[PDB]
């Protein structure tokens, strides 16, 4: 960071300032399964939603709740909880049993404590893929693999939502990823030194990766079903930015004096396929682009300056398409033929999990245009 | 110090420093209508030099300095030909000779097809005379849109402010490793001399009064600057004919594109660009509309630790005394913005408000 002041822009490593794991990659690593007991309100309800909103009882436990202050919050793992905890709870209260029946004003107790959490991490008070996704998370067994059957999530909103199935099939995908995030400054630095197979073998390295992902999105079909994802889940990730339930937004009492507009948890809030496009020069920053670009706010802030550091760095697509160099072109179309792939096979997971199920009782059009600039990408058709 | 990638200038900071003034003489036609938009507007002749221009390739603009020029010369070009007159008459299609070469050079250079406060603030500039120095009596702009629309004064006392807050980046470096190598003093000496060159900006901004007129910016300058974002105007946006299909919205020349201004909010952990407010998405935008190596400054200042946030963990009056200084002088020249704003728009309109008290309630809200 103060060296890139200096010599400019160059990755040739990747820092440790920018919060990403070796193993995990963008997912916080060996989140904390447990908070002070100083905060056991909180913990009771967030652990116990399902019942709480059920039984009519949860937006009296939140009323009924003490400001509890962020101070015994040490360190940051601890705050990201919390963040989750309280993120969780915020959704159940807003949303209640999830049939109309909203709550346009938080309670000062949880609101306070939530801006003030939300503000120490650059966040904004509403959950967000880094909470429910990245640090909702636990190993059952710390020696066995980080594999669905060794993993548990650490919060749900409703019995039989399909919670653990979506979020921890989310988390091993951003995990599958990862691996190629170590092989980016393998090609900045190839790009620079002008080393032609190393640039290859680190492209084809991406690409395997993100082949490998592709294997593992197939196991959203074995723990999540079409309909509790819409009837259910989808009402407690919706937000508050546009939406006719809540058309100025949520009043954050004793924080805010207007209420405030917020978008809702959003898979568009992923820092590794955001800076796949970056890498690639996959231009995806109209709507596709403005939301896009508006969901690297709801990212940690170290993953917003990584993001933004890739953009900095040199094009690898007009290194690539410089260099007349048809293995090289190979290599990186093996990249974007993958990114292709993963959007298209997401594109068929939404007609069955929100298209269909909509029709028994747009983001179609955002996930086309996305696709479709990541197809338009290729130099040579797929 | 800050390194050459960055593009910022010891003396001018984020000013083109030395801009080229001629074009090569392949590009005569551009430069001819460039040089003489107030008479070509005045009389109507401007649309149809343009519509009878022949499609010159950007090829020949070798340098960074000349691709520079020629954005500012197509973009003052294609402002003139979008308002006309400036009084309804608007055109949605841009013409393919001018569009073309336009959106090409725009791609090279990472900018949109608008005319951005780089073109007509940061490289529409010259020195009457080299050896007099950087003030404006001996100063002037390259490019005008009527006459008496108060272009130079607009233009220059912005550039002069530029320059005048640029003394304070060369203390940046500065201010980070005293940090992290924990040097209090340095630091706060530091901290002191960027609140020194803030206090010394906001003496230059006072000669606006002397060069801007309230009627003649209200009534014609404000025109030529306006864009096709969000505009009942061009309520689709604009055809850039031969590069794209559809219409396509820019926002106009904005002072949200300095790029000296953002990064004090960001080295003093303002968090301007957060809060999902009308405020900080716009400036979030504006980072698109900066010069890439500039916005590239931005981002690197934001990777780097929080000042801010080292201030309030050391328990240090003298330090937060300090840092305190520089965030009373970006309120004092937020202030005296606001006063501006009220003279030169606010009052004229009644013969963006709330965006600039949004931004300054947030400079003051900073204060320890
Ligand atoms: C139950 C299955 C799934 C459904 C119904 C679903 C639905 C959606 C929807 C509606 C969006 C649009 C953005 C928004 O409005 O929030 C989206 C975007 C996205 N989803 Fe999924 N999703 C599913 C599984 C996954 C999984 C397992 C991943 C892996 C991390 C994933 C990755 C993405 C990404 C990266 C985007 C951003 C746009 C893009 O870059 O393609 N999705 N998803
Ligand atoms: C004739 C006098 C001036 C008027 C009427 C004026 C007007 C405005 C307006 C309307 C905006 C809002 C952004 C937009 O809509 O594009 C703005 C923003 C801004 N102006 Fe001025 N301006 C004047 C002089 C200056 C000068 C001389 C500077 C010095 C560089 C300056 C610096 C700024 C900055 C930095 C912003 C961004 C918001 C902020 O950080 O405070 N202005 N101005
Ligand atoms: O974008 C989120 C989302 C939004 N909808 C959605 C469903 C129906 C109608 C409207 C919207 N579904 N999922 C989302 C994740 C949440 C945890 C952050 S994880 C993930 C992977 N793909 C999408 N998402
Ligand atoms: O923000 C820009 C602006 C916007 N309006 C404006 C006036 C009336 C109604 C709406 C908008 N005026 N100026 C601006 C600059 C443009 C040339 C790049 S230079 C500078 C210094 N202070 C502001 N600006």
């Amino acid at each position: 960071a103060l060296e890139v002041l200096f010599q400019g822009p160059h990755m040739w490593t990747i820092s440790k300032e920018y919060h990403i794991d070796e193993e995990v990659g963008f997912a916080l690593p060996n989140p904390q399964e447990n908070l002070p007991d100083f905060y056991n309100d909180w913990m009771f309800i967030a652990k116990h939603l399902p019942d709480l909103i059920e039984s009519g009882q949860l937006r009296e436990r939140v009323e009924k709740l003490n400001m509890l202050s962020i101070d015994h919050l040490t360190d940051h793992k601890s705050q990201r909880l919390a963040r989750l905890v309280l993120g969780c709870i915020t959704m159940a209260y807003v949303w209640g049993k999830g049939h109309g029946d909203v709550r346009k004003v938080l309670p000062r107790n949880i609101a306070v404590p939530y801006c003030q959490l939300s503000k120490k991490l650059e966040l904004p008070p509403i959950l967000v893929y880094a909470d429910c996704v990245l640090a909702n998370w636990k190993k059952k067994d710390p020696n066995k693999p980080l594999t669905y059957e060794n993993m548990d999530v650490l919060f749900s909103f409703r019995d039989g939502d399909c919670s653990k199935g979506f979020f921890l099939v989310s988390l091993l995908v951003e995990i599958a990823a990862a691996s190629a995030i170590k092989v980016i400054p393998t090609v900045f630095k190839a790009m620079q030194m002008q080393e032609r197979d190393t640039l290859l073998k680190a492209l084809l390295e991406i690409a395997s990766c993100l082949e490998k992902a592709l294997q593992v999105f197939h196991q959203i079909h074995d723990h999540v079903n079409p309909k509790a994802f819409f009837s259910v889940l989808r009402i407690y990730l919706s937000g508050w930015k546009g939406n006719p339930q809540l058309s100025d937004g949520l009043v954050y009492e004793g924080f805010w004096e207007d209420p405030k507009e917020f978008a809702g948890g959003s898979a568009g809030q992923s820092s590794v396929f955001q800076c796949f496009d970056v890498l690639l020069g996959i231009q995806q920053t109209g709507h596709a682009a403005q939301f896009l670009q508006d969901m690297r706010r709801y990212m940690p802030p170290a993953h917003r300056n990584f993001l933004c550091s890739l953009e900095s760095n040199p094009s690898v697509r007009e290194f690539v398409l410089s260099k007349g160099d048809a293995g090289l072109r190979e290599a990186y179309d093996a990249c974007v033929k993958a990114l292709v792939s993963l959007r298209s096979y997401h594109l068929q997971i939404v007609t069955k999990y929100i298209l269909i199920p909509a029709s028994q009782q747009d983001l179609m059009n955002f996930l086309k245009t996305v696709r479709s600039t990541t197809e338009k990408s290729l130099l040579k058709e797929g």
